[PDB]
């Protein structure tokens, strides 16, 4: 390979991830008597994430996410040395969609990202539920860990060959069927930091909690496949 | 093979996504209280192309939409002397099940393809939830090119065999979560076109559109893979 | 094998298919506000056939329905003697089913077979959303005939191997996500008997509608396969 | 292997299965207008099956349930001397991801585990929809047959390889879709003890029913396939 095909496989696939789970929330989500719901919002991240690990995988490792990418670091998976260059491809190619996200939702009357949130994460007075910054903590972090177990476990030299993106794509699908209400759904920092650059308030000032949280959470869940279970 | 064989395969093909598809919109998405809303013909367009992906790819290479025969066009994927051909084929196949899908709607009382719109694809007026035409042209291009760099990768050679329908199927499911409030869900001009003939209307006047676009958006996803992916 | 084992495999597989589709319909298709619609009870059919063609398909082929093992016939990929044997274990299994269904539903005050329907396929005055005889000839015949190319196409020699139970169980379901509200959503008359039994009215009436359609379909789906694709 | 890798995977696995089926229906199922439903906790469910079993299954089997791992016994898949150990690490891990809910159920105004009922699995008083006592068994009885018949065709010798995770993930979907509203879904004793423990009451006085129905249920399922079918 070339580390170009590769940067560019993280850049599109992020790109991918929030043009697609974040633009299902602030297009569909919601929409009168026929909207998708938290259930459809969290259908359309995991498929974003098992599409384009089945379309970009066998390039890049089809991370689309600055969690699993430290995460399979601390993991054993993934060589220090390329971590950046991938955190730097997922953020970009995430900050382009919320762009062109945000030009789409203007094209309706009443659109504003401020008042909406656009799709940002939250804890506390921004959580969707109500929840506490302990509660968006606790479920922050078991679920990035998870995330990255499953990671690990799936791509393991003896998980039968090819099924990767079905067991990872949906197991996105499923912390987003549990989350959402607590966070507004993240583990992935490059998704909490495109759409909050755009909603522009709050968003940024709880930014950092979904980065760290996230990173911690991936880092425990790749320590825990390779000192447990491989 | 024949191209007989194909072409058959393309029209059928391209025959279940229409009737499935649109089937779902006209019959099912807005039954009262337990219809399948827009989540529910999402999904069923998806799987109208992981169906018969894995039961007539192995013959045409099971595109049924135009878009994506033209963009494998453009990604070298894809002879330039067959396009016509299967093009054609996508478009009399889809014509087909919308009028039997006509048919079918017309049994129940107080059906009207004009003012219902026939679950058929438009901007600004005719946009489900009044998107502009600059949001409608942003969300078709970005997503036709996505799936076609999905439908590229997927198949690539590096690609795990044999996982392509899935793929394939679930991202077009993906791009009808996030799009139908915007154009009431495209990236297929035969698809289009198809209901746009019974619509009989506004339908066909903004119908040169969903070939444009979505055709631009196929070629451009080819040209990303096939220049800097693959 | 023992055509012991294979006939014990059909029976298993159409109690399963009734059980779990037309049990979600019966226990939660309506329920207040959480229930699962429309959408719901298409997934759970679906899942039937896709939970049982893993599970014994490798053992009887795993039809699970009487117009697909007549379809197989025509398509000249099941043989003519074992037929009637697969046919009589199909509609004891999904009777078996009803029955136990029948059984759980009477636990719940107010529960009525006759009234609700207990989930039966019917037209017209008996369509769940009034569509009439034509309307629910053709959906029935169309949907019979694309299920049969879908299993004849994806347990073809040249597609790959494995994935036939994805694609057929997803078959089913997209079928469910058009249909009910055409037809209640048959494709299968051992599922419509079953259930037919027990509402013990109109269902019975219409229940020969029920036998000639799918199987026509079915009939006309592997032809066209074998003449016109294969 | 060791001893100790598996039960670390049955117990973190088991865990995933309670924090995001239980999690999605204390969270996320009756969001208003918003959330879940049955639906989206029974996909939740077989998801976190799904997912674990690419994840863990290589290492443990993947049976994250007590009538699995005692119906593979009685199947003659699984030896008696490891029973036990399975068993409490199911368990284990089923509490303490119980435990992590309630503490992420806490931080928002209103939470009360005894009242709201933990998701906790009951009968009769304690159906969600009101099913009697017999009811309740049938249901579970045959579910869990039915699951683990399933698990024994979808992992058999000739069962193509690799496929298993998703045969039995989605069969525990399916069994939520039918079974949420007769016993707010279990075929699972870890599961059921998990929530009991928080709940506290009733869920404490029923839940020897959800330890004997579902094994005597998985015991029946893994017979089944052994004398019959395999
Ligand atoms: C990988 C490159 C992106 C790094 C992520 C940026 C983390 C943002 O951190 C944020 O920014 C402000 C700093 O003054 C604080 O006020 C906020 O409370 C904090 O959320
Ligand atoms: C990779 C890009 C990361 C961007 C992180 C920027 C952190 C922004 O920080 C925020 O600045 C805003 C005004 O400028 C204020 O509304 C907030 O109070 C402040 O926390
Ligand atoms: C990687 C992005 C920054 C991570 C720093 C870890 C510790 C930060 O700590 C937090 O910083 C917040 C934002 O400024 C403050 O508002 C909080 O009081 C503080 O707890
Ligand atoms: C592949 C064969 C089908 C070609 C697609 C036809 C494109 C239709 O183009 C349409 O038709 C009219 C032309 O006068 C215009 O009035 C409409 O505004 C335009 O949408
Ligand atoms: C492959 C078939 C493509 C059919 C495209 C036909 C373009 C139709 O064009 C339309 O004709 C209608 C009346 O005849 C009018 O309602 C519209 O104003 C006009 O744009
Ligand atoms: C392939 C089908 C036609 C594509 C032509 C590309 C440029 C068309 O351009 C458009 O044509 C419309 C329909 O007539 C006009 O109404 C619009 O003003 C014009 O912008
Ligand atoms: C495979 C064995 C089962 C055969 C299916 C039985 C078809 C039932 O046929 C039904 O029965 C009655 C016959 O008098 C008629 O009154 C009904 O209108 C008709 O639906
Ligand atoms: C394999 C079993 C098939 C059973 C088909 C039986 C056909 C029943 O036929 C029905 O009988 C009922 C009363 O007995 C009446 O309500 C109906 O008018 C009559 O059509
Ligand atoms: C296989 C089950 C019977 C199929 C017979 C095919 C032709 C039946 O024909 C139909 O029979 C109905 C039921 O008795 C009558 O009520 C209808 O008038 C008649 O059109
Ligand atoms: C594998 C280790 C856990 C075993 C499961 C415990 C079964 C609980 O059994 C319960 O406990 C009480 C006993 O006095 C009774 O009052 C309850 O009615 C009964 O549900
Ligand atoms: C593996 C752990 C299994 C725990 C099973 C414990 C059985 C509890 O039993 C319950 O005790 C409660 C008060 O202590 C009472 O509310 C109930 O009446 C009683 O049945
Ligand atoms: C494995 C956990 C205990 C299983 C014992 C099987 C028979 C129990 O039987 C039941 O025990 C209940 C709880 O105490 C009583 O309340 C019921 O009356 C009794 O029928």
């Amino acid at each position: 390979s070339h580390m170009f095909r590769k940067l560019a496989a993280e850049c599109f696939g992020t790109f991918w991830l929030v043009f697609g789970g974040c633009g299902s929330a602030v297009l569909a989500a919601g929409f009168p008597e026929l909207g998708i719901g938290f259930a459809g919002v969290a259908l359309a991240f995991g498929l974003t994430v098992l599409t384009m690990a089945f379309a970009v995988g066998h390039i890049s490792g089809g991370h689309f996410n600055p969690a699993v990418t430290i995460g399979l670091w601390a993991g054993g998976r993934f060589p220090a040395k390329e971590v950046v260059g991938y955190v730097i491809a997922q953020v970009v190619g995430g900050i382009v969609a919320a762009a062109l996200l945000y030009l789409i939702a203007s094209g309706k009357t009443g659109f504003d990202a401020a008042a909406s949130g656009f799709a940002s994460n939250g804890y506390g007075e921004h959580s969707p539920g109500g929840y506490s910054m302990l509660s968006a903590l606790v479920v922050e972090l078991v679920l990035s860990a998870g995330f990255l177990l499953v990671i690990h476990g799936a791509t393991d030299k003896f998980a039968p060959a090819g099924f990767a993106p079905i067991a990872i794509g949906l197991a996105l699908t499923l912390i987003g069927l549990i989350s959402i209400p607590v966070t507004n759904f993240s583990v992935n920092p490059a998704r909490s930091t495109a759409v909050a650059i755009f909603q522009g308030g709050w968003a940024l000032e709880q930014l950092w909690f979904f980065w760290v949280v996230p990173i911690v959470g991936g880092i425990i869940g790749g320590l825990i496949y390779r000192t447990l279970l491989e």
